[PDB]
């Protein structure tokens, strides 16, 4: 069993400094280790360094950094797609979550039935006609949902990028803070989700047995594991760019990774938003990058059981 | 659609200073324009001033303040019964609870068929014969009850006060800590309650099933929803006189709230014994006043999904 | 109803300082006092002191004390055992865990027929051959389970020990940091236990429904109740040698004493691996130790409700 860890440092998907050192932060608190313990084998491609865009000036006065956030994406879907293809499940450590553009696109070259499972607080499903900050971390999945894009005009840097998912292919764990926008599209195109109301009532097994059915109740995918860390609440995961009150307590957060990994079909996995920078203490990063390597470790096999 | 708000400015139920202080902490976190965002037309009544009772002798060598509280509840309850009888949900903002005699007389007054959801780590039914503290707040239920009245001396300042709400019309949720005078009274008449251990038994969304069907099963009535902000854990909200260990979490008051909000039947809401002097620090203050803020928009309509 | 109070101020079964501090914490945070509100009849024993041993060198370079652990349990269970010969529920506050040799080995001496309860973090059944720390602490319970013995070999001081409980009557309850040694031997000998994980699934109404089918089901027995602190989340319970994150919540842990107390059948109780030097405020140690004296308190009638 082969992982391939790619460090995304972007953070030119929203507008608060730091989030570009959440991969050294997970490296740090012992990333690796915990992963080769598993008995994962492990091939570490460092951190890439994406090419920047000159004059990437806002699109339509609002979308900031459209060309290099569509470039970084290009070149990471690129090293994704090539890992999976040796037989890598991708672990990519972010960064602010417009990477997962490029890690789903490289993701379903060539496992175009793969599934999304996206944990967060927030739906990430802006269009660049919905957002109301400009910021391409909160609009991810609207670029990579067939039904959505006679919706979606194209931006700068953008083109390569073809909607590859249909929205009955997604399903959404933890929301809790949902633009009057967004919710209509979730609506609208009938997506799935389980917000913090719905683990609320349904409990976080039934939530997992109903997001597996829903998406490999028929048959066996590859599964997308894209985890936001602030669909954690902020008295665990602090240092984050949109942290929300009311979040998954630590051992649904676990109970959430034991689940994928239960299925056997984790194919890759994004780890993003820790900006060790937001944290007010240094107790409060490294609390928040130990939780990250929880989330991945359980996602790869660690058990509270032993 | 329409709200009414009251500042509450009580301290006397009670002996320690500050909770006077709550409305203004209340309002400073941001009350009205979130409940304007939600589509509320708003009355703000601004803070009342009580008119004073010279002379007000302990009653019994025990009871303390016992005129200054009737008067000002009979105060209050007279601004409560206009703003209802003019069309408004009434918010009221503590204050200790002993302003729950006044708001819900006055509710009463216009709404007599109303039903009654008391949210606290507190019975707060304690009689003048059985409170071990003097103080007011711990005994408001007690004045109301009709059942109870003839186990109920009448206190000076209190003979206004007309008790014809059922003991069948009245649901706790949150209860940890009862004098075994007021577990004796809650038997002995019948009175429905969840404590924190039903609700570790039947987890909250059951809670408010059972709650709504003892209250609202057989006919829609107007709800008068008081809150006790201790009915929160005290992590969560620190700033309040009698915090316990082992309340609410966030979750499970807002999906309260939520459950509130859904029955379409909120009347009057009471959010109380915020006392912002009892916060060790700035932060505790305002996180105890933000999560009031959060407990009454969700109760008009404020959702996690968006 | 009457209780017995021993203080067992034990610390070689293992290497951190401090725990045998445990017993006086305890008994400052108001134990005695809350018992004899409950009605429950008191002796008190106060902190017993154990016989040391000269040279007491490590046995097979490894396990440290033996000696000094086999003679202080011998000591602790001749006490437990003429306690609970006088009628006396056997109440040990700890001390580290290997204390629980002693309290289970002399109930058992007059209770044959006893059952287990084993609330902690850790299954704590390692053998002298499985142990990777050499700390006794981590091995209690090889040392009580006849079905064990041919694999535990004997050890300087402990010729005294008799195995005296199956396999099937003990239950734990709040793993999440086994070795894998000690999953074999839970898996290969069938032994029961609801891991946090089982508790995010079942619940824990369910969780102690479970237990004491499995364990009374059948016939009224006994209960031992062994109780580590760090079963308990570390923000709950800081003050304690091996901390895990993900514990029993306050709610959960005062559930598991009630359904214990609802039983009418706690015969013994242990409150072990408080180490108010691990602290890093006296508020944590403090707390800590007032969530030790809400266990044992619940453990023995007192409710949530009065
Ligand atoms: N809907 C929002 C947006 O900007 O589109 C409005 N504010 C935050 C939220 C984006 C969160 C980005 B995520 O952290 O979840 O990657
Ligand atoms: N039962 C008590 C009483 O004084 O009657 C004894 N101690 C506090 C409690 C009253 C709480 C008042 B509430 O905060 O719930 O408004
Ligand atoms: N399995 C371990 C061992 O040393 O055997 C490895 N690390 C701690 C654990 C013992 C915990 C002792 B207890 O606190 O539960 O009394
Ligand atoms: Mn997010
Ligand atoms: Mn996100
Ligand atoms: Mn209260
Ligand atoms: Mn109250
Ligand atoms: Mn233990
Ligand atoms: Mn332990």
């Amino acid at each position: 069993h082969s992982v391939a860890v790619i460090g995304a440092p972007f953070s030119q998907g929203q507008k608060r400094k730091g989030v570009e050192h959440g991969p050294a932060a997970i490296r740090e608190a012992g990333l690796m280790k915990r992963l080769s313990s598993l008995g994962c084998h492990l091939k570490d491609f460092g951190d890439l360094s994406f090419t920047p865009v000159p004059k990437d000036d806002l699109y339509n006065n609002l979308i900031v950094n459209p060309r290099s956030v569509g470039l970084a994406n290009q070149e990471l879907a690129e090293v994704v797609s090539r890992a999976v293809s040796d037989g890598y499940s991708c672990v990519t450590l972010g960064g602010d979550h417009s990477l997962a553009i490029g890690t789903i696109s490289g993701h379903a070259r060539h496992c175009p039935d793969l599934c999304v499972v996206w944990v967060d607080a927030h739906a990430d499903i802006n269009t660049p006609l919905t957002t109301s900050s400009g910021n391409l971390h909160g609009q991810p999945v609207s670029f990579l949902l067939r039904e959505l894009q006679d919706k979606v005009p194209q931006l700068p840097g953008f083109s390569w990028i073809k909607p590859c998912i249909s929205s009955a292919s997604i399903v959404y764990i933890g929301l809790r803070d949902v633009d009057p926008p967004e919710h209509f599209i979730l609506k609208n195109y009938d997506i799935q989700y389980f917000s913090m109301r719905d683990i609320d009532r349904l409990g976080i097994q039934k939530v997992m047995e109903r997001t597996f059915d829903l998406l490999i109740g028929k048959r066996q995918r590859p599964i997308h594991l894209s985890f936001d860390i602030d669909a954690f609440d902020p008295t665990l995961a602090p240092a984050t760019g949109t942290p929300v009150v009311g979040g998954l307590t630590y051992r649904e957060g676990m109970y959430i990774a034991e689940e994928i990994h239960n299925t056997g079909l984790l194919s890759a996995l994004d780890l993003v938003e820790v900006n060790p920078q937001l944290a007010t203490s240094e107790e409060e990063a490294k609390t928040t990058a130990n939780l990250a390597v929880d989330v991945i470790a359980s996602s790869f096999g660690q058990t509270r059981e032993g």
